[PDB]
């Protein structure tokens, strides 16, 4: 007997990392066509080496000069591999262009399952929020992480029949590899002593290319080095480092430039840090699971479930609240003050919840939406 | 003392099974008059079945029913209206979406507070018959007690009174508890001589899983090829009507497929819980598979129990041959990989009986005041 | 040709008066089977009123009604269930919130599209007995045609289907139109020995304006101190049980108040228009006052006609003495100062007949493909 | 360093108890300026209160309050408005629906982020004086911190900003853990010479349970025939405007009914926990009975704590003699049989303090950007 | 006779102007007590003001006000409560989002029904200071009376009582009607000696269009380049504070730019209608230009009058210099091509005075029974 043919599409790190355990299970129980769009030196590490994940059945080589082309391609290329394979159903995660795949899918009346549905920061100025909107509303079955997201989705009048709450995939994903995270010798290979180094991740566009903001960050990254006197392990984009000349320099001795690390290594680093300042998507969750002090360096969060439990503090950019936040963050953890699992992160069986939703709801959408 | 007069109105077996524990507690703490809409006068043979539930018999058999589904509805309104006039009870307690629950229409015209368990029960497929009464009985009830937050949500969107909804939980976990003794000490396996994990169960009792001449072909054809592929008996509990229509042309479902007798809850749950796989359309399945952690495959096109799909407790087989197979193969393949069965959020609680009781005592008066003014 | 076979189901007079114009059309464009829940045996005197009105007579009568409200519901369902099963209509028409329109409950089971005019009627006081049927039939109906945006809103918020709602607008302007020759050419001012603008009219027919002991006292006490204050006739139409009780201690009443012999539609409105002030509790009090611009003072403590307050074409007298005095003092004191009466939006169109006809044709097949899928 | 400057404004005692755990925390992590609206010029009491509870002394006392509610309301706005303008704080922390938290209306003008715990409190009876201030402060505050998911649902539906609603959980489960020994190593049972499970407790402080002449009757009546029925001591706690009102012939209700000397927080709860049954009209009755698992009976006709009925931690007596004796019988009848007492969901967590700290830092600067564009 | 006792409470000239036509009808039909929150102490201007509006003087003058926006809020609450006790009026009539309508906080504590015109005003910019009181006084009012069907929708989505909202339409048409005599015969063009269509009007009264220095620069800079490009005199009405800080180097701005005195409703409207272009932030502009059909450009970032953008009767020029010049061109360049000005739907009705009066006599009591159960 032929097994259900699913197509699963990824493009960025976190796409690949959160799907990581959901892809391995969709191999077990389905006939999974793994597509990969256009877009990386240290993404070959988390694929293959860390996640020990199996090769894609297609790389599409989308990319191009200028955003407009890339978005164009992904739609077109995606359109073809969806004609050429005719899968019964499509898996998509999140807010990247690599899930503009949903538009082509929808045209070819192929049912769409979207994990990381209903994601809302409620600031238009965040680039993510343009797709986020489109693709929530074009995916036939929406699988949001939280109930916050299920609420958000119902409120924009999306079919309450075709919503299921997976919970976060990131508990399961961290669990699977927990061994490798605690056995990471990454500390011993940077000569770093647990709770005596501060890790920073300013990767985001609105924290570098916007002018006043980058200034606020950087001035604080110094004062944070000085105020505690442990090495600051600063992980950004290269341009961000080349751009930090313009005769500002200072950066104490202590502020180090930091190689982009794999999953285990970067987590192991996070887990045993003094404080983490990250604009990372995974922070709100990484901090809640691996139990560590994170100041979240955004002006908005899509992960409120965590504020509801006192697991995170929201820095922002203006210098004072970053400082205040990090002093709050440590003072708190220095009084062994409770840090509780968020409700929707407890379940570690996301992989199988989704495989069962796809088997269940492929026909049901064909029957309902498309009338076959 | 002076006690609260509660008339609890029922009519179908599953109705009762779910009220089973709930009725017991209403006898304890109230003056419960238990009305039935059906007959007792073939029911000195079938009195065991629904005493063996360890339950007192009803105080009143309305012997409603007539020529057509119509006369029979008509009756249940009038015959209830009457028994409600006679006993003049303080509150009406009602389960689910049967024709019994039109009793609410009568109690309502008579300004008796109405308390409807299993509220907000939605599969969103108007072609499903249950869904007609569901809509009516939810909106004419005064206190709505859905099993789930899903079902609270559904009610709050249809614009029902915020103040008068409570999430009781599913009654099943508690029932199954007050009988897991009877279940675990069940011969049924040794009566039918089956090894545990070496038989497959198929419960197919619904019009539109029996009648729609096409669906009955996709299924019979799949009950065959299931037998063929696994090579184990295939205990098949359906209606008599189908047995009439299957004794023509196609015998093809092997020696292995067998007929079932009726079997009381106690026996039937011991038969489900050790089955290799269970293909049911019984509304329970969703709940029973969560509780008695077994491989469940819903042969429907719509659920009122999505809280299960949220947790990964069930797979929905559907009614097309091809998926009905893919679906069983997915069930077995994941039990054999020892994947997890996980408790739904609203199925965790076992104190539903006592939960309703306080609710009824509380909101009896609150409804006379707010909704009627007295 | 063969034409759309359309059962139309009525009960009370007010129900038929509104459906009047709308039936007449259905008769021209469709194969309309009219049907009446009550009795005809006696009717060989009533015949007049509900033929004078030029309305043809029901194809069937259901001689339902029983020992108690309760028998009689139980009847209309089973009775209506059959009239449908026989004549096998393509679709059901229906108006308002009488027990006559539990007809839907059956029509729904038998997979007949129901169209329900006077949809989304709400006053938001469940003490008002109409509020019980209102909720039920709106949710069992397949297409709701409310008179106003107001109700379309009410409905959407009860989470009803966006796509199966149309605002017919009030059918009362179309019907008052079709009879304004038979209204402006009526003797009924002569008949009763009355000059125009020289007589108050009072209609208290609602129970609980009447039965309720205090409400009677206030109301009666008022109709008095009105007649003395304004010193003109006070033409009064109530039920008999009130007159029966009026011959008591407070017999006084005063010589100016008279009884009113029940007069046909034409005559009753011809009365109301040329009246000095009107106190009624008819649902029509709101609409009629609007369409024939006269001062009306609703004896109630809720409307389902807010649209009329949005334009200032009615005061709400209520039930208490002190108010009704002021409300009527207001009413007159305003029409004395030439203050404007304004058409409400949803009362201006007069094609409600042809609208329903065009809507019923359009959506009949839709409601099958969609809800029932054939 | 600099720290965030948090003004915490308080008024009534229950406000200060719930904030107790949360205040001690903002002191630890912030520059907290605690402000009381009432008068200090009676020193002792304002300081024997804070002492047994271990809360610090307020930096400031607003000696507002005037001839009437109206003068005193407006004194809080203007005196509050001033304390805010002087201290130029970063943010405002507020609990509940006392006249104190009109302070928001001031803060909001001076563009100070308001954080408002016990948000979305709704019992849906506008008769109940709290529901006035409830609507107002909820909707002027910039971040609403509702105890439960219920109160979130309420708020979202009043279309408050999605993005600034966080569910803290109830702060009682924390306050009550933080004084758990002070309770269990407490004398109050020796002090008064009572064996556990051997005394009933009655607290009726709410005006309208007391100052309403009918309700007063039924309660005193019901406290009477309780004392007689169960023949135990009945430790009564009520305002003295009521006591003084016992002198005129209805003084009877047996000798077992005692007065109550008020008791600090620790001791009153110890009294409640070990009680046979508790009647009270405290909003704390709901929570206290859940967390210390004793059989409570709310003497109201509305909760703002429906979460507790979702689990069956409580019964609602009402004010009627009948439904009160009944609801007490149930409580102990259902205690007798060791029926379960289940933790409500939003009463579980006990870090409500650290939640509120982490939130105020997070969202203070967010509000300045979003609302006030700085 | 004995008539309903209304207390209408005002505080500001533009408040009064809108009520002008409503107030007059309230002297006719009720016993109206007209309270004011400020002082008269100034026969000189406070008498000439009520001269033109043909309006009786206020019955009372609370003189509320003091040191800071805080004292003055606090007082309107206390001083309103006092005068509300004394007169024990049956109902309170209130307009808009001034501090004067904090009157409803006090009245609401004395269970006096509150009626609120200009209900449901939302521009949706939380930085705009009216948007604080708008939120409070909408949610503490008992019956809301929005101008627009927009503002109904807005009030409905903050979950306000469906039964207690009524769309009056805008009161401005009515007040312009009740003068357009005085307007069409105005010497203000003779007096200031401007030919019609040959001057440009700029009404810049809002703080935030004056105090926020960048806004003040982008506007002044703008007023010049307009004076210059068109070569017409520029009637410019603003506050003292600007003039004082406008003469700071760049006081020279063109000979063409001239000074305004205040001018009456009649004169300023008369000046408006015959202007070439009119730049305003006066909320009126949105309406004043739908009605007296002139080119309006709104110097603002938000509108509480979308109904106008729906029909194409105004351009929102905003505060940034560039978009201002483009906006004013777009006005002239469009009026020269003679492009359609069109009536806003909710601005057509002219019987708002009466409309309210009936709605008060009606819901005065409905509210005492429903909200206050009496």
């Amino acid at each position: 007997m032929e097994k259900l043919k699913l197509m699963t599409i990824v493009g960025t790190r976190p796409e690949i990392i959160r799907l990581s355990s959901t892809i391995k299970a969709c191999d077990q129980y389905f006939n999974q066509i793994l597509v990969h769009t256009g877009q990386d030196y240290t993404l070959n590490q988390i694929f293959f080496d860390d996640l020990e994940l199996r090769q894609p059945d297609h790389y599409l080589e989308a990319v191009g000069s200028n955003l407009g082309e890339t978005m164009g391609n992904i739609i077109a290329k995606t359109y073809d591999v969806l004609l050429r394979e005719q899968p019964d159903a499509l898996l998509i995660l999140g807010d990247t262009n690599s899930c503009l795949a949903a538009v082509s899918a929808k045209r070819l009346k192929i049912p769409v399952f979207h994990m990381e549905a209903g994601n809302r920061c409620f600031d238009q100025n965040v680039p993510e929020e343009i797709n986020r909107k489109i693709v929530d509303h074009v995916s036939d079955v929406n699988l949001p992480y939280t109930e916050h997201s299920r609420r958000y989705l119902l409120d924009e009048g999306f079919n309450k029949a075709n919503i299921f709450v997976t919970g976060s995939p990131m508990t399961e994903v961290i669990e699977a590899h927990r061994d490798k995270i605690n056995h990471s010798d990454v500390l011993n290979k940077l000569g770093l002593e647990p709770q005596q180094y501060i890790l920073v991740s300013a990767h985001r566009e609105e924290n570098i290319d916007n002018e006043k903001n980058f200034k606020s960050l950087m001035n604080a990254i110094n004062d944070i080095a000085k105020k505690y006197k442990m090495p600051v392990i600063y992980s950004t984009h290269p341009r961000s480092w080349k751009k930090i000349e313009e005769s500002k320099f200072e950066f104490d001795p202590l502020v180090k430039q930091l190689k982009p690390f794999g999953f285990f290594d970067y987590n192991a680093l996070q887990k045993d840090a003094f404080v983490v300042l990250s604009d990372s998507g995974t922070l709100s969750e990484e901090s809640s699971i691996l139990k560590f002090p994170g100041v979240l360096i955004r002006t908005s969060t899509e992960r409120p479930e965590v504020l509801d439990k006192g697991t995170v503090i929201v820095g922002g950019i203006t210098y004072n609240n970053l400082i205040q936040s990090v002093e709050l963050a440590r003072e708190m953890q220095n009084n062994n003050e409770p840090m509780i699992d968020a409700i929707d992160y407890k379940d570690t069986n996301v992989s199988t919840k989704v495989v069962k939703i796809i088997q269940s709801y492929k026909d049901i959408i064909n029957r309902n939406t498309w009338r076959k």
